[PDB]
């Protein structure tokens, strides 16, 4: 049966275990936007230490740690020359400008007032169904928020995904959610406690299936 | 140990099986923004039968059904006089108009895109913020975001809460959630699938705990 919860001590773990399941017990065979894949619907995955956000099987080699470091840099800092950034690999959706404008205020609120249940970045806003309708190539943003709280000394990470390409693109997705997550914890002086990552649509392309079964076992 | 994923064929089953676990297997005893609560981070509730969101336990009183449909008239007819709607009983956050702003172009892609990923309702955005720090007595909205989906001739919802108040509110929150997931249902001529509900805090106040043991058993 489909298993749609899944525990694991590492992001890597978690990353196979969720390509795992999707392969081989998907809940929809489906035709996408983008082509056909296997899906399974509102996944739930937590990852126990957060700080592993880098994975080690160098088999999952899609998303460079060179690029991931990369877009990392450009999204903290905001920027927008994302063809400037990004010139090794050959109105806007960044998520970089959308967590710096919100960060002033986010971070009032996670230091300022304790146990806060209230500190969500807004990735995906609807102001971006402008592009519903259109024919932008442009990121209609997979990542919905993250929420961040804070109890008894640890920061607590909840990322919730609209849609995530699980085989490749969620390596990425990892190593930026890992990287902010222990931004903000450094920020605000504490511990990091867990990481929680909801996905409504947890998909793999058949045409990755050899990728996948290449970096399992 | 604390069971942070909930399955149940119905709402009230749910409902019963979350303030149980809240009470008994909490993850923090937490003072908060309104009193002391305990609290399960990262909940995940899966409904089987979303026709089921009206209970039928005359113990869970709380929120009255009367009201409850009063309130989905309300937000459902995008009205802004809520002082009128419920004299009854003794900038704005309200869900209405939100939702029916996003309803054009959100039907348009869930009815015209097949098997879209794309189709998530925001409630709670970044303009919000403005209320953290201030002494206004508006909601901060505690739902993030509802998200559907339409797969072999099913619809598909999942509703991301930021924080919910599982003994009473919640009774609520099903109540909305059930009657707009039938909604557009209804709207897209297609039946329903099943309900998901995650809220990265997931509390039951101790002023409340009497009330929640007045229902279970
Ligand atoms: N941060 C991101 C951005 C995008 N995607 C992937 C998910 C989908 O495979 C595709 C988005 O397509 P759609 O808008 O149809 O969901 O890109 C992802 O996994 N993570
Ligand atoms: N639709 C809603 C609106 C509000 N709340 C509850 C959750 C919290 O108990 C409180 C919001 O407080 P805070 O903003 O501190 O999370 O109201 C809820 O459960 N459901």
């Amino acid at each position: 049966n489909t298993m749609k919860y899944i525990k694991a001590a590492d992001f890597q773990s978690a990353f196979k275990a969720v390509n795992r399941e999707i392969l081989e017990n998907p809940q929809f065979v489906t035709d996408s936007r983008i082509g056909r894949c296997n899906e399974i619907g509102s996944m739930t995955v937590v990852v126990d230490t957060p700080s592993s956000f880098k994975m080690t099987d160098p088999r999952i080699n899609r998303i460079s740690y060179e690029y991931a470091e990369d877009f990392w840099k450009f999204m903290i800092s905001g920027g927008t020359d994302a063809k400037e950034a990004f010139k090794a690999y050959p109105f806007n959706t960044f998520y970089g400008p959308r967590i710096a404008a919100q960060l002033p205020a986010l971070l009032k609120e996670l230091k300022e007032k304790p146990n806060s249940r209230r500190v969500v970045f807004q990735i995906l806003e609807s102001s971006d169904q402008a592009l519903l309708d259109s024919d932008e190539t442009l990121e209609y943003p997979c990542t919905d928020s993250v929420t961040y709280y804070i109890r008894d000394g640890k920061l607590y990470t909840h990322c919730h995904m609209r849609s995530q390409n699980c085989a490749v693109v969620m390596q990425l997705d990892f190593y930026l959610q890992g990287k902010l997550l222990h931004y903000i914890a450094n920020e605000c002086g504490v511990e990091v406690g867990d990481y929680t990552h909801t996905m409504v649509s947890a998909h793999v392309f058949e045409r990755d299936f050899d990728y996948v079964k290449g970096f399992l076992d």
